[PDB]
């Protein structure tokens, strides 16, 4: 408990390639490195040569795999992926020190799904069975995880994001606990709604300060949920309107082209002159643990403002804005969840977030987690 110095930096990864751990599949060992998703429930890896991938799980090598005799189909809003469903043995060499027999979808076909330049091979979901492919009764992995070992059912999440000059992303993810060394102040918890996706309540939203002042169930149309497999603060339209809307006001000392804000087009400085300051800070107040009681987390213009390295067309800093419009709820994706230490607290149905120890910040300003603050009628925020 507290203390888990073998998986601290644990996580790699690449700006805007995502997140991944490495993972052992089968009997000799495969090592593969996986996505880490707490937007869906599958383990999913490719397992044929597609010319994107580094690597790729041979189920002919193991000696402990198991057919299940059974396919899926999975289809995303773009591309998709057509796999094979079998056991084997699974391990997390920065983790803990077990194996357990864990459901794989050995991806056969994949459109739009992997990416031509990254070092991830497959996608771990670790949100709950009831979004699940083909079904619910399909056990995710970390399902098998507790159920077949003495893990704790929880785990956490530390992304550190990057900055000019382009350094690898990275980050620690501790299965069966918590780090203290992750963060700083304390945790404060916000419940899981419904074990689906990791699903919170919104319960105010502030652009600098100054509350956005829409009925509360606008900003949890249809759901609000922790996504560490999306970039994107995703907003509900309604609610991105708004906030881009005050998000514009409070930086018109300088304006950027309207493409800009619907992430249609970057925007360049010249190195090293990027104006922070201009740029608003971003709360989202979370329900609390108690009734009437709610905390608020605080991001920066260094979460939502990515960086784009890969820009051949020009010489400077180039940044795509990441606060973006949405039809499936609002998305906490890594805008959101580099600026904190996350902690999936499966058995106590909640999440915990602190201020990452991590985090990219700048000398007039840091993300913050702060409470309590008492907020009304909080239920009638979660939509029906
Ligand atoms: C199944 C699925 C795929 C696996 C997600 C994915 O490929 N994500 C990413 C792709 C590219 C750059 C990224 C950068 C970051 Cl920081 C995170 N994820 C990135 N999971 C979620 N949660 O939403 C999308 C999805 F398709 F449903
Ligand atoms: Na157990
Ligand atoms: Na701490």
């Amino acid at each position: 408990r507290g203390s888990f110095v073998e998986m601290v930096d644990n996580l790699r990864g690449k700006s805007g390639q995502g997140y991944y751990v490495e993972m052992t599949v089968g009997s000799p060992p495969q090592t593969l490195n996986i996505l880490v998703d707490t937007g869906s429930s599958n383990f999913a890896v490719g397992a044929a040569p597609h010319p994107f991938l580094h690597r790729y799980y041979q189920r002919q090598l193991s000696s402990t795999y198991r057919d299940l005799r059974k396919g899926v189909y999975v289809p995303y809003t773009q591309g998709k992926w057509e796999g094979e469903l079998g056991t084997d043995l699974v391990s997390i060499p920065h983790g803990p020190n077990v194996t357990v027999r864990a459901n794989i979808a050995a991806i056969t076909e994949s459109d739009k799904f992997f990416i031509n330049g990254s070092n991830w091979e497959g996608i771990l979901g670790l949100a709950y069975a009831e979004i699940a492919r083909p079904d619910d009764s399909l056990e995710p992995f970390f399902d098998s995880l507790v159920k077949q070992t003495h893990v704790p059912n929880l785990f956490s999440l530390q992304l550190c994001g990057a900055g000019f000059p382009l350094a690898s992303v990275g980050g620690s993810m501790i299965i069966g606990g918590i780090d203290h060394s992750l963060y700083t102040g304390s945790l404060w918890y916000t419940p899981i709604r419904r074990e689906w996706y990791y699903e919170v309540i919104i319960v105010r939203v502030e652009i600098n300060g100054q509350d956005l002042k829409m009925d509360c169930k606008e900003y949890n149309y249809d759901k609000s949920i922790v996504d560490s497999g999306t970039t994107n603060l995703r907003l509900p339209k309604k609610v991105f309107e708004a906030a881009v809307a005050s998000i514009k006001a409070a930086s018109s000392t300088e304006k950027f082209p309207d493409g800009f804000w619907l992430g249609e087009q970057l925007v360049c400085w010249q190195a090293g002159t990027t104006p922070w300051n201009i740029f608003p800070v971003i709360s989202l107040y979370l329900m609390g643990e108690v009734t009437n009681q709610s905390f608020r987390i605080t991001i920066l213009p260094q979460q939502y403002l990515r960086p784009v390295e890969d820009v051949a067309t020009s010489q400077d800093d180039c940044y795509k804005f990441a606060i973006s419009q949405s039809s499936t709820g609002t998305v906490m994706g890594a805008v959101i969840m580099e600026g904190f230490y996350v902690v999936f607290d499966r058995a106590r149905k909640r999440i915990g977030f602190a201020v990452s120890a991590c985090h990219v910040h700048d000398e007039f300003r840091t993300a913050a987690v702060e409470g309590p603050f008492v907020t009304l009628d909080m239920e009638d925020c979660g939509y029906n």
